[PDB]
């Protein structure tokens, strides 16, 4: 087998997108071995740009084709470069910008944890085996922690794994060993945007919603809730552009939910607080009589959702 | 005839889009078959990679251009190599990501059942004929229940079929056949999110409708009705975002067909009980008693009906 | 002149659009003419792929550069194939998938009738005469029903015409006949998704912005109007991206401008059954007053136009 | 120098932007020039399509790289063609397809007069003299006046000018001035779309504003109007997907303005004429009863602006 | 090493973003560098158009690889062209179109004073040193400050540093060190669309939300302020459009936030005042009949918001 010593320098994470997990990495990989000896012009390392490698690998030059795992559709790979040095070893320089994707768990959804990760792996070679990988950050989130939606808190996580792929039994079955070499960086998101736009509109809306005991006529009241049902409505839409239809409730479809059964219940509360009454007058029925601790005991019971 | 023996490994399919029926699939494709011995270098198989294959094919090795059926568009090959063995037989290997379509049946909508589906079929040769498909598929089957839209049931499901082309008739009568290679991977919707957001709304504001039914003011029993119109209204937009434009009504459509009516008919139940008397400015008395059982116990009806 | 003789293999029309007028078709050329005689290994037809194509151009090989007129950005073709015959004739395969472009009449929106068109035509030949079209349409969208929007009725009808370009007057004004092939497939659109979803809501909004009158409450019969004026508004943007920035007015269009018109006549016969300069009497018994005549009395207010 | 005469066949112009100010335009170019006089095979033209022309730039023959100044991206080449003649000439033919790019004004949106400019220009010779130039415009025009939203007036204009370019002043003094090729097209607005969906509904709930004057009880008065406040709200959407953020007001964004300001000094002319004293012991409700001049005088407010 | 002077024409800066921080840039590069005599045909500068460079390149041209740092993908290079003068020199020219990306702070908004950075940098030499970059800009300053949305101020500022990339211990640690040019352009938003669409309704809004105290039935001083919640909340999805996930509030957020908050504070003072009864029920005319001396201090508090 041949030693390869990989390089991954990452210039920026962005464009993140939760509706398909996706993110979009830029950077530079640097893929250096060791071969022959070799005579080159001068006595100085050989220099090969963008077009000029096709004419090496057609003269019988070993170049691998690494690639990238976790990726949706093809990188957008800019400039290449090899350098030859006369003693024997080869590196292999090359830009790189692709949409990865990796699996998100919304289940605490506006203080959530992620970790972007980039798997690269040869894609012919089975006995070529890389050594070690490193990785230099130079991105920008860490330290601007205010503008950015995602803070990026480490520095990076590197291993190298050996895959097994079993559809490969066309070849020998006992070599399809393929190394990897696996790029975790773990990112935290910035909670404060959703905090003053679906926490506070809606709990007011929630909390003001109770409020429509103190009023002395039925007939205004159910008008009253039915307007804040379409405020409810309203923040329902709002919350559809934010996250992906996900089965599990987050902290924010739970508002939801909880401000549609807050108004249900005020509903139901008000009607069966009327409709067995025993004078004639609209409030009576030991909750709409008094109206000075009733309007105000309700309201511990969306606490215990909330608790 | 040549005899050639496909193994397609699927990684992971994303995107699907129920607007256009679509899915997008990547994966590796390994055809193998068998031609003329022939002497290599050393003695190892010859692994030819991705720019390497077009001067072995000027050189006349023969190589099928397999192609899709069922895509929209042209895939995005990635890498792709040739693997010549010296004792003859030869090994083509290339990954694909495509944007493949099928067919789709909402008439039961959220809880959905469908196949997504794959169709190789070589381009040039009727004289060509593919022994046996193998799929093997990892794409998370146990654990992709709690965040993936799709669950995956089964494992797969491979047939070979000879399909025969009309538009080729101009080539001899016996040549028109093209072997066909047809995979299909079975697939059940999660509905527990359109049930949080469509139908337990929607089933709220249906039976908060007929409630208007328990008041006194005709004045504003009006009022009260034309606020759930618009309430409902404004669950009929945020329908048209996830369907297709479908000439049969859903799970979902028709709780908004019977959204419209049974406010509606409130007004057609009020209306006519209102003006029961050809006497008197004010309001109807006699029919402000049996309300319990014409005007609001008839949906009660509507509902034990078609449900 | 040269004798080609197209045949054209139509797969799926898909992606179709209103807003734009275009839609997408897949499909396979099969052009075929005669040349001269040659030897070939064996004496089998000489199949050629994608890539050995420009190389047999490169020697001398004569294939036209047929081209679609009528496509919105070049086509994306697929693959591509030659068969060279002994006995001298050659014929041309090859699948495109392109983004067509037609015009259309929404003039009566719902109930629609369109056709798509294909136009073939060479780009720099004027003496190479298209002998006979053949179009294969085994459509999937003609054993459609209720599946798709777009019914199929015929599935071909073909024309060979010749051209005069203008522009071409560079080379003596006599060499410039250009011969195209034209395509027509009729597709008739199911209208059965916009009868409850456009017509049937404003169909009962139109008919319950006149019940208004059914009300002795002046000071709230303006209120009860403006909660209709703010339905019809809604919608309005619900039928912005159903259709382009068309002049006429459609089936729909027509409904919204009878929805403002019925509330906007509905306000100003209540305003001047009340008080103004134009009657002087104060409160009749003019349509607020009268509960059986007038309330009906303004049905064929709307239901004198015909369309 | 060389004469070049460029024709420019325009076959259609599409896909227009207001909110970004582009438009799609797909036509033929033709340049011809006269050289060296060559032999070439039989005696005729000799024809060089798509990818022949390559290796006929290799061996030395003079082929110009004619680009467009004002496109967006670069544009999508579709088919190229060589024309050699014997006597001396070369024809070089060229479908392109691009998205251009124009400056627009919308003071007056509705009404557009709005013109399509194409410029040509070579990219790397300025002694290469651009000496003649046609434009074979044949795109719908007085067809074009019901189904296209834009007319197409006169159709023609062009002019051959000189840049000075001082980026290049590198170079000698006298080489830095490239000539042009500037094709003006004239196209008009069809306004009759924003007639009925902008400035009719609009202008309904303008004359609807006042009408809350047409009152007593000022308890509901505020309620009539927050109604048109949020009706007016509706309507603020509806035109912020038509106009690309411009600083200066058009027609719509004029009458949004006043739909905002009527409304705002019906409330400020209602609450300082409630509490509005006779003498300074009994509030003065007697300007509110009169409900023939007063609600009338107030018309005229709005219409003293000529636009 | 080699000195390379660099002169930038920048053409048009459009397609501005602030959703994600990107604008797209058109323009030419004219890289200017000396190296060897040689013998020309004539003796003339020799051009060499778009593919006659990557033949120059095969037989030993040095033609270095220039890249952009801060581009998202990879830029749309037009044509090229090389000029080689007899006396040695070199002029690599080449028309670049690419999307860039920088960072924004839309602490102050509407107000903004972004500006655009462009950044060469050799992407293979270390020992390939920029002298003197030039930059040629025609962004119109004076006469396009009325229809773009940003003005464009003053020259562009250009810098030549050194870089050092750690990464590259590869090749010997004591030669990764890669020169750069930085382009910076002054933009100034031009806040005068912002004004009449976010500031002056949300204003007017706000300021006729404690209007709501000149009234008279509380039993319908509950419904303004949830028919204004309304308003409100519409203008929260108008807004989310034109800002992205941004942590620190705007002035339009900081508005958002103000108008929800004084409708809450309305609702807490004027139920409150109600309470002051000792009860809910049982509306009293004590509030109007001092409307003139009691009430000013719930407004008095409601202009605090101002000052």
């Amino acid at each position: 087998p041949v030693d390869v010593s990989v390089s991954i320098f990452i210039n920026k994470i962005y464009g993140v997108n939760t509706l398909e997990q996706t993110y979009k990495v830029d950077g530079y990989i640097v893929a250096q071995w060791t071969g022959k000896p070799r005579k080159t012009p001068g006595d100085k390392p050989l220099i090969v740009e963008n077009t000029q490698i096709e004419r090496w690998i057609n003269n019988g030059l070993w170049v691998p084709a690494l690639e990238f795992i976790n990726v949706v559709g093809s990188p957008d790979t800019g400039n290449k470069r090899l350098m030859l040095f006369p003693d024997g070893r080869v590196i292999y320089n090359a830009r790189f910008l692709g949409s990865f994707s990796n699996d998100m768990d919304f289940r605490l959804f506006p203080f959530d944890r992620q970790q972007f990760v980039l798997e690269l792996e040869p894609f012919s070679y089975n006995n070529q085996q890389l050594r070690f990988s490193d990785i230099q950050v130079y991105t920008e989130n860490i330290d601007n922690e205010e503008i950015d939606e995602w803070w990026i808190r480490g520095k990076a996580s590197t291993h190298i794994s050996d895959i097994r792929y079993d559809h490969l039994s066309s070849v020998q079955p006992n070599q399809n060993e393929f190394s990897r070499i696996t790029v975790r960086i773990d990112a935290v998101r910035n909670p404060s945007y959703y905090l003053w736009s679906f926490i506070l509109p809606l709990g007011l809306i929630i909390a003001a919603s109770w409020s429509v005991f103190w009023l002395e006529s039925f007939s205004e009241r159910l008008q009253t809730s039915f307007t804040l049902m379409l405020t409810v409505v309203a923040y329902a839409f709002y919350t559809s552009n934010i996250l992906p239809r996900l089965p599990y409730t987050t902290v924010i479809d739970q508002m939801i939910i909880a401000g549609y059964g807050s108004i249900f219940a005020a509903i139901l509360l008000i009607i069966f607080a009327h409709h067995r009454q025993a004078n004639g007058v609209e409030d009576d029925l030991l909750i709409q009589r008094c109206r000075l601790a009733f309007p105000l005991g309700f309201l511990a019971i969306g606490c215990v959702l909330v608790i």
